[PDB]
């Protein structure tokens, strides 16, 4: 029974290594990294994988690894896919820091944008969460961190992460955690999966995918939102994704919005992912 070797990068940035059948489903592979990390709370992560252009694609747990990778390495990563809206409810503490985990990779990376007090508001959880109690001892006047706090880090930023973590002294990692998502949970862009493409009249525009709904980003003064109960159906042709939006009460007929993808392949991409959140969210 010949077994291929997989590399999945971890949230905390360290690399798992295992070995699953060459035919192996998804759900073999994402089962193994979720047992190594104790994780009971599943439904809400899976494993990403890089094509050749270096785009991200959801390893689909239904289909065989081998069908989804192709050419490509058997190398991975452990993401948050569906993100809580109210963190508090899930089960699990651990959950909750797999989901901190994710969400300070989204702050540094510039993916989930945070104005300067909220990053040092949540820089100064995860600092309770991983040193404990403020020490004077540790840092100085000039005290840089060895967390990453932020896309683009300032002696101001260090600061304010101190003065704040001053205040939190007798919290414990799971309430520093939990305080960590309390705020995190609003900010405009958490759990919005950004897709771009070009409107009916060849407008560049973003269209973001999330738990309450789709949203379509024209302009600073042009937010189309369609809450998912509006959406009716969702489709691809060529390089081409259409939502189908709910006739208003007393109206006769849908309205169907169309978009440019880059290509084929970016269009089943956000069909798919658009699926999943409508299937996720609906249940949910
Ligand atoms: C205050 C507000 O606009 N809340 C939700 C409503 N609806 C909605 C629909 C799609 C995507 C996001 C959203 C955010």
């Amino acid at each position: 029974p010949k077994s291929m070797q997989c590399k999945v990068i971890l949230l905390d940035g360290s690399e798992y290594t295992c070995d699953v059948e060459k035919r192996s489903r998804g759900q073999v592979l994402f089962d193994k990294v979720c047992e190594h990390l104790n994780l009971l709370e599943k439904d809400y992560f899976g494993l990403t994988y890089r094509d050749a252009e270096n785009q991200k694609n959801w390893l689909d747990p239904a289909k065989e690894i081998k069908k989804q990778v192709r050419s490509g390495a058997w190398h991975f990563s452990f993401n948050v896919k569906f993100y809580p809206p109210d963190p508090a409810q899930l089960s699990e503490d651990i959950t909750r820091y797999y989901l901190c985990l994710q969400l300070r990779d989204d702050i540094v990376s510039g993916r989930l944008p945070c104005s300067f007090v909220t990053l040092a508001l949540l820089g100064s959880y995860t600092v309770q969460s991983e040193l404990g109690d403020y020490d004077p001892d540790e840092c100085g006047s000039d005290y840089i961190s060895e967390f990453r706090f932020a896309p683009n880090h300032t002696k101001e930023l260090e600061d304010k992460v101190i003065e704040l973590h001053k205040s939190h002294r007798g919290m414990t990692p799971a309430e520093a955690e939990m305080h960590f998502l309390e705020n995190a949970k609003k900010l405009s862009m958490y759990g919005v999966d950004l897709h771009h493409a070009k409107d009916s009249e060849g407008v560049e525009i973003m269209l973001g995918v999330c738990a309450s709904g789709l949203l379509i980003y024209r302009d600073r003064l042009r937010i189309n939102r369609f809450a998912w109960p509006k959406v009716l159906k969702i489709s691809y042709k060529r390089n081409n994704f259409y939502i189908k939006i709910r006739p208003g009460e007393f109206e006769q007929f849908e309205s169907t919005i169309g978009f440019k993808l880059p290509n084929h392949r970016a269009a089943k991409r956000l069909w798919k992912v658009c699926v999943e959140h409508h299937t996720f969210f609906r249940l949910l």
